[PDB]
């Protein structure tokens, strides 16, 4: 059955140390890269709430997955052979988002970012350019950067954390640059954005007037409001072949470490492409955990989303009482707090509320562009977690 | 242990099942083990998933190194800086990564043949064009070609060797005056080796493996490359080694290297090597007892081909030149094999060049399902034969 019946517990504090996780140990190399970082106190017991990763525990219906597959003994040469995860996945994109897609069409990818960064190789010669609207999950540009492609960017237009598309830019860049190819976040990091069918068929009948690829990024689908449907730009905008989706179970059941993801690619020149180029074969623990979580993890991941649901409702209530003058709308998708701190801003933000807070949070340089003043609170932690670093967060901005 | 256990493969998604109707029945082809991964690495896994968080992951502190840098020294004397270690999604990928950031457009690749194809492909994959120096093959005991290779550095491009230490598929087991008088030829012409050390671990009692980069310790454009995906049977985890000694190569790779890490395939390799020393010893003297009934199998049953146990691997490399005239095949023999023993081996055709007329037959397999494949082997080439 779904894990209906099950009680989880969300609140369980899960003790991430010694563990070789990029959350714990590397937030000065991702934030800071290579700058001087002596001025930050090395014993500071720091709250995490940056990067996106979950502190709840994977779902037990997946790890048992992976137990049972290390039982079989060998984990030699994997690939994904026959029916049964296409199944599994078509089976849960039909049922959620009535989003059907053929077998020949499905590839593989080393987590998204990787994917991206193949694909946009594919697509873009020398010249040619990029879109992203911003602010910007910041791999995006770096995809573009890797295939020293140029990108462009179109701000997206903000009433008091609520942001839309500017169709009229994007239109006028789309016409007057090279811009070859968009890459997009459906639902948007760090944003929150659920996209209407009629705001993805109006961005597509710009694409397709201009021969623009587009990949959608889909890999927040599930983790939204209650309430909130999800629809993949290839559903709203059935009618072109070069938009490639992208989707995993990486964020939506906390195993990003195990790097598999699903592309879709509806062309059938660049599927040749990627068919006769692309290398690499398949960890089997990674396969059998993502079919896992297609064929049992439904009932977890509700269970999830409705803890998530409260801890918004509470950071909200949070924000109201203790910084009336940050500006916040609760996103509709992602566990991720995009806060306008503009107000109480007087060095980057992250290390800001490092050095003032012993907090670690996403800022302003990590979104690309039109990003200023804001920040991004990961709350897929325990409730008292969050509680805590939300009241470091406010005595360093006061 | 039990080397002799059958482990069903079924199931599970594994190419050495699935794919042979693809790559181009008793299973004696891909290069994976049919033995079990050792459960002091499975177990290690097992620990890991107890954390119950699979998130982004990387390679922190020194724990690691300190694991990996012990089993080089205490193993073969080899020892390398901490700064000098990075990682890739198995060596292939490591391979096609390494090509791209040495090589340019008009720039050649050296290998030595017979060859690991995956070598030129990934040339192929960064368009560099690859030049062949044929081993010398004294009956199935193979050498380099130090006059070819000499000549064919000073008189064309080549920028990179992408060298197998030890080889595939003839097993070789590289002493220090074949390392040393090779470096010498790369080191004068400035030509990047890349040493491909994947087999290190897998070798017959009395042979001693020394890391390129031990043999010649001062040329820093030796990249080494080792995994414990071949010696612990875990190739599905895809992590591995990259040891950079050249500043700007390693510059280039820290900047524009793109990838986080497993942490079930790191905790994995990291057990095989604290923990992994016991079983590996154990599968070794299983493998060269495999090797000396082989052997023996040819020499009274197939007199005709030519085998040398080989130095290194799991991996037998069989001549049989002689049936396939005899019998005028016309037909690559891993499809005779199928076709007319139910036995998949790999072919000449997986070899590169300088392979015609060879098979590998992998006997990392229950020692009763090897003598059953190589019954029916000999069963095939002999019909109708005196
Ligand atoms: C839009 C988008 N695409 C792709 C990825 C990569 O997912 P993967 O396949 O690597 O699991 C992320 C991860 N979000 C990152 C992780 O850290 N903070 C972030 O926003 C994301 O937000
Ligand atoms: C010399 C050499 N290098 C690298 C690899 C790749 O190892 P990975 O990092 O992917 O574990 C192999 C695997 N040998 C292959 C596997 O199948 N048949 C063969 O000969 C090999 O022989």
């Amino acid at each position: 059955g779904g894990g209906f019946a099950v009680n989880y517990n969300f609140d369980e504090i899960i003790d991430r140390r010694y563990t070789n996780a990029m959350n714990v140990e590397g937030y000065k190399g991702y934030l800071f890269g290579d700058a001087d970082t002596s001025d930050l106190k090395d014993n500071d017991e720091l709250i995490r709430m940056w990067v996106a990763d979950m502190d709840f525990g994977t779902p037990e219906v997946v790890l048992n997955a992976i137990r049972e597959r290390l039982n079989k003994k060998i984990l030699g040469y994997t690939n994904v052979f026959g029916s049964e995860y296409y199944e599994a996945f078509v089976s849960w994109t039909k049922k959620r988002y009535g989003f059907t897609f053929s077998q020949e069409h499905l590839v593989f990818s080393h987590g998204i970012v990787a994917g991206l960064i193949e694909l946009v190789g594919y697509i873009c010669d020398k010249d040619d350019k990029a879109l992203i609207v911003t602010p910007s999950y910041g791999p995006f540009k770096m995809a573009c950067d890797k295939n020293h492609i140029s990108t462009v960017y179109s701000p997206l237009i903000n009433h008091h954390g609520y942001y839309e598309i500017d169709f009229d830019d994007v239109r006028k860049k789309v016409e007057t640059e090279n811009i070859k190819l968009c890459i997009f976040a459906n639902p948007h990091n760090p944003t929150g954005r659920v996209w209407s069918e009629e705001e993805l068929a109006t961005l597509g009948q710009i694409m397709k007037e201009n021969d623009v690829w587009l990949i959608s990024d889909e890999i927040h689908c599930d983790i939204k409001r209650s309430g909130q449907s999800h629809i993949p730009f290839a559903k709203a905008v059935p009618d072109y072949d070069k938009i490639i989706t992208t989707m995993s179970q990486s964020k939506a059941f906390n195993i990003a470490g195990l790097m598999f993801s699903n592309i879709i690619i509806q062309n059938e020149s660049l599927l040749k492409t990627w068919n006769t180029h692309h290398f690499g074969t398949e960890n089997p623990l990674s396969v059998v955990a993502t079919q896992a979580a297609y064929e049992k993890g439904e009932g977890w991941l509700q269970a999830m989303n409705h803890y998530l649901d409260d801890n918004f409702n509470y950071l909200a209530d949070f924000l109201e009482k203790e910084l009336p003058h940050a500006e916040f709308k609760i996103p509709e998708a992602t566990y991720l707090a995009w806060v306008d701190l503009s107000y109480y801003i007087k060095e980057s933000m992250a290390k800001f509320f490092i050095k003032n807070a012993g907090v670690i949070i996403e800022g302003a340089e990590q979104f690309v562009h039109n990003a200023e003043g804001h920040i991004r609170i990961n709350i897929a932690v325990p409730r008292e977690v969050m509680k805590k670093g939300l009241q470091k967060i406010k005595a360093a901005l006061v």
